[PDB]
């Protein structure tokens, strides 16, 4: 998906960028999305493509093999910022389109 | 409620415990419980009698006015871990009824 694409389906006030709050519920909405199995917890194979091992080493400190909600959003908040190339709590599409921008995305959107 | 009336509500027995991945399921549903204004976000006046001014200041770090579903959930872990006087990652009923214990309850039920 691409950074209009994302504008078009999960900004819902009258701007072009898509702020922290937006950014948040959407991934939230996206951790329910890409969660097939009926459990409350994503697994290492469900995050393939989205998630590096990395960020499960930075973000799942609790001795577990389990992704809980809070852990998952806090990946996405920190892709948020590395995004967010000007600084202003903001994306727009062309930030979006960046590569840092495309980590953003596959957290937001299935 | 008490340790037990909240395991019970749970569909757990009174000698049962709670994990972190329960918990932090049950805060995401509060979170968006206690939220009566159709937006994404826990603003002050929501949180009166859950949080406090110093929960805030810890883990509100991005200049707003506004608790996210993350920044609400960091909260929260840090609770279970206070309310965890064992540190075995379990919530049992007189740890959840100890006054650290209260401070996960009202996280995690309206
Ligand atoms: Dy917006
Ligand atoms: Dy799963
Ligand atoms: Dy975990
Ligand atoms: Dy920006
Ligand atoms: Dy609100
Ligand atoms: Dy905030
Ligand atoms: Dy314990």
């Amino acid at each position: 998906a691409s950074g209009a694409d994302a504008l078009k389906a999960l900004n819902k006030d009258n701007d072009d960028s898509l702020e922290i709050a937006e950014v948040i519920h959407a991934g939230a909405t996206t951790f329910t999305a890409i969660n097939p199995d009926g459990d409350t917890t994503l697994e290492s194979g469900e995050t393939k493509g989205r998630l590096t091992e990395k960020d499960w080493a930075r973000a799942n400190k609790d001795g577990d093999q389990t992704l809980e909600m809070d852990e998952w959003l806090k990946i996405l908040r920190t892709r948020f910022k590395r995004a967010d190339a000007n600084k202003d709590g903001k994306l727009t599409a062309a930030e979006l389109d960046s590569k840092a921008g495309q980590g953003v995305l596959v957290m937001i959107m299935k």
